[PDB]
């Protein structure tokens, strides 16, 4: 009854629908099933098989300290080479390890430079596509071959006492950043409350600057905010743990862009296993994960700096030449699905599910993806929860503004393991109803599992 | 024969169209109208409805020069003000001839700062939702208050006669932007070529960075780029004008954003009427004229500094109010359509045009619309023209990554005039086939154009 449920939806919702046995050549249910949609997070079901196949479920991201040059009486003399792997879970403490490790093996001053290798990477650290307005959130952060405690940081800002003073900014002093406040503090309900905005605007080498009003309040507002540049971030974490272990250096920090022979690694740190970052990308809808993951692909494939475009080709090549799904007019600009860019079919994405079902054995991918009841974006799925589906459901989650998307896989009433799409865009409520914007999505979901459940 | 047409487009396109006489309740033809779509350009067929309403057609831009203190000796004591006023039409030689009329009405000397006033607007020059990867190019440009010679300026890239060797910038003296060049320049056929790419990083106060890899090539490069900050550009451009005329100051250069009481106007530029620019804005799809505008049409309805909220705001409430249209869930969130968070039906845009053709005597509004076959846009749109409906349709194209609509009026063979909206969305090419892409939308308009033209 899938018009029927459509009427619970918003005025003019786009619904591309498509539910089909895991093995069958026929869908059970086919609404606009061949119509291009914006994926949202569902890309990343894309990007995890394609990871899967190009890199392995052992896969593990690698952050190096290397040495050019010889050491006499503790003088490394060369260059100290930090090489970035785009780990995703780099933290500031594997910095300072990592340091402690160089420390130990004997180098206690540098006569040369430090540099901030970042060749396994190259061009932006954007995807074409991804709004600009998002780009200093942490869910946006650009996921460069340098993150440190995923390239965010958090901030205090109090309002002044006085009216008409500029607010306040806290930020721990361990941070890399420059914040500055050009922030008025207003009277609590003033009349330029309305219209003026609190804004962020990024600057050079990780400079902030606060602007507009703040209404005068009781507790200070904590905001977190996305590093922009994550080479100099990483290299100001890296000369401040090499000052705090005593180290000495008498060049400077350059960034090293260009791809070069290795030097001898002195330390390193590797990630935790493919798997285990794709499980957490997959039950948390991590975009940071997932585009490090993206860029990866397209660099292990081509033996290139990973770029966005060898990212696309790479995966579409995966996906027709080792997967047996030509995705044609497809459009892949990313592997998280931030990007306005991406488009594909229903139809498309089943037989991405369909593959996957198929070797599920060999890849275990349907335990990573969230199960309605239970865990990840499907732990309170309420239009899930009162299909009565928990516990029937895998499926990853898309949502973008006007988005509301589901991808996985359904066991329903009969046992039958069924394969399904849900892409429902152009999702809008009245400005009366934007901050309650989620039932119409429950009434719709209630519906149409509960229909798919019984039914089936 | 809609569902037959479609079968022209590609894979997957989704199209939501509505054709309706003028005046009529009931449309001719409904195919999903109720849906809701990205309206890409054809938003600034509100945009001039709006600002026609909240401005009239006679409103201009205004940019001033202002001094505040007395004039002793031919020695300002106090400050120079340059109040902008988003005109999108100022030049460098405008900013000229101001200074040139500062002079002579007695000022050689100012004892005080040069304040470059862009209070008129307030928060960010960008709209939520345009991907980021287009700021730098021209059509994006931010439209800030401060706008000279479209925010827009060239360069010549130049390979290195030597392979290895930087790509060298050429940039005219007079722009006040700083360029730095790290492209590498390849061998004519050579390995990186396929992967490595060509980017453009701006930083602050107008400085850019080409990086990546440039094949050698016999002619330069030319590239045009859109200005960051406004308000140091025109700074920039002010300071060297006031210089050339020999006007000295002992103060510096800084940026007044707050709201002040005017000075004494001794230098200023009006814009052509707004009935002009709109008129160029519909033609020629002109984003910045579209963005500045949305902005004054907040500013002056809530008498507040201008945002890409209040713009939102009045609009829908000069719609609603004057026009007689609940635009009810729709989503406006600029006034170029550039933003992919602009959400609206075609049964929406539709009661938009009913309102201009029922008022067009007052408005004079679809005499600005390109004329299929003559003019703007729609000079030589290929479907239309083999649909031999040229000089019958006025109409407002709509394009993005995507996105192919159209949205006006159409003189059918019985004489009848007709309203129609074209939203065609989801609309991809197989990689194959990407700059030939748009001969199915031509088969399409080719086809329903004639029918509409034929049968009505």
């Amino acid at each position: 009854n899938v018009d029927e449920y459509i009427t619970q939806l918003p005025a003019g919702a786009n619904l591309a629908l498509m539910v089909q046995k895991v093995g069958a050549s026929a869908p059970a249910i086919d609404y606009h099933s061949q119509q291009m949609a914006l994926p949202a997070s569902t890309q990343k079901v894309i990007t995890a098989l394609a990871a899967l196949i190009q890199l392995g479920p052992d896969f593990r991201f690698t952050t190096t300290l290397e040495t050019k040059g010889n050491v006499e009486n503790g003088v490394l003399k060369g260059d100290l080479v930090a090489r970035f792997g785009a780990d995703p879970t780099l933290k500031r403490q594997d910095i300072r390890n990592m340091v402690a490790t160089l420390k130990k093996s004997g180098v206690n001053q540098i006569d040369g430079n430090v540099l901030i290798d970042t060749s396994i990477f190259a061009s932006h650290d954007k995807a074409p596509g991804w709004p600009w307005n998002d780009m200093t959130q942490c869910f946006s952060a650009p996921p460069a071959a340098a993150i440190v405690d995923r390239n965010c940081f958090s901030v205090s800002l109090y309002s002044a006492p006085k009216p008409g003073d500029m607010a306040f900014i806290r930020v721990a002093s361990y941070y890399p950043v420059t914040m500055f406040s050009q922030v008025r503090t207003l009277p609590r309900g003033s009349a330029e409350a309305q219209y003026c905005e609190l804004d962020v605007v990024p600057g050079d080498l990780n400079r902030f600057t606060l602007t507009g009003c703040l209404p005068q309040r009781s507790e200070p507002l904590p905001l977190a905010f996305a590093v922009q540049d994550g080479a100099s971030y990483a290299g100001a974490i890296l000369k401040y743990e090499l000052k705090q272990a005593g180290i000495t250096w008498s060049g400077t920090l350059l960034r090293q862009t260009q791809v070069n022979e290795p030097g001898t690694v002195v330390a390193s740190k590797q990630s935790a296993p493919l798997h285990d970052l794709l499980k957490i990308m997959l039950k948390k809808s991590d975009n940071m994960i997932a585009d490090t993951v993206f860029r990866m692909i397209g660099h292990a494939r081509f033996n290139v700096p990973g770029t966005w475009r060898a990212g696309s080709d790479a995966v579409r090549q995966i996906l027709r030449q080792q997967a047996g799904v030509d995705i044609g007019n497809t459009i892949i600009a990313d592997g998280s699905g931030l990007s306005r860019h991406n488009l594909i079919a229903p139809a498309t994405m089943m037989q991405v599910l369909q593959y996957i079902a198929q070797h599920d054995n060999e890849l275990n991918f349907i335990s990573m993806l969230p199960l309605a009841g239970y865990d990840g974006s499907l732990q309170y799925r309420a239009g899930l929860h009162q299909a009565g589906v928990d516990g029937k459901v895998s499926a990853k989650t898309g949502s973008l503004q006007g988005v509301y998307n589901l991808a996985g896989f359904i066991t329903t009433a009969s046992g039958q393991r069924m394969a399904f799409v849900q892409y429902l865009s152009g999702y809008a409520v009245e400005p009366a109803d934007q901050r309650n914007r989620r039932i119409p999505l429950v009434r719709f979901e209630s519906r149409l599992y509960k229909d798919i459940y019984q039914n089936n």
